[PDB]
């Protein structure tokens, strides 16, 4: 019922989330506004988890779909972030910290609005990337869009707030009035 099976994608429609995911410590969250550093990029996407590897590092980028474009840089992975990363574009900063978070192995990954900046195109890849190849972790999109939430395996829909409604997006039709006016007002 009010359980998730580990390892699948969670969209949170609605800090009010960090109570129930014990109930429902190893949690990486990314906020929506990035913290970047002056040094490399590999340094970068190594803060926090000492011992990772660069291939490691390499694996977390190209599932945040940011290995291609730090390739292409003259220096690749040692090449410079300037301070609060303010040399690449919001997109490219929110990337670069789902991949810092990834290379921290979590068992809980929580995306908190991280997304803003990225296409939707590059979206569902990561999204899609994070199904494919990031199991070990239980991953929550805290979301405002209905299209990014029918990519998660369940919704879980905060109102009041406490939990609206939880299970597909068929289940919650059928039973969360929250969910039903979120849906309508995205669709006619």
């Amino acid at each position: 019922n009010f359980s998730v099976k580990p390892g699948s994608l969670v969209a949170v429609l609605g800090s009010t989330l960090m109570n129930l995911i014990p109930r429902l410590g190893h949690i990486s969250a990314v906020p929506q506004e990035t913290v970047l550093f002056s040094g490399t990029i590999k340094e970068n996407l190594k803060w926090g988890r000492e011992d990772a590897t660069d291939d490691e590092i390499v694996e977390a980028a190209k599932i945040a779909q940011i290995h291609d474009f730090i390739i292409s840089l003259p220096e690749g992975y040692d090449s410079r972030v300037e301070r609060g990363g303010r040399n690449f574009s919001g997109g490219q900063k929110q990337r670069l910290s789902i991949a810092r978070a990834l290379v921290k192995k979590p068992k809980v990954l929580i995306l908190d609005d991280c997304t803003s900046s990225v296409d939707p195109i590059t979206e569902k890849r990561i999204l899609d990337g994070l199904k494919r190849y990031t199991k070990g972790c239980t991953t929550f999109i805290i979301t405002q869009k209905i299209p990014t939430a029918l990519l998660a395996d369940k919704i879980l829909v905060l109102h009041e707030g406490k939990v609206a409604g939880f299970g597909t997006h068929k289940e919650l039709l059928e039973h969360c009035k929250p969910y039903r006016e979120i849906y309508e007002s995205q669709f006619g």
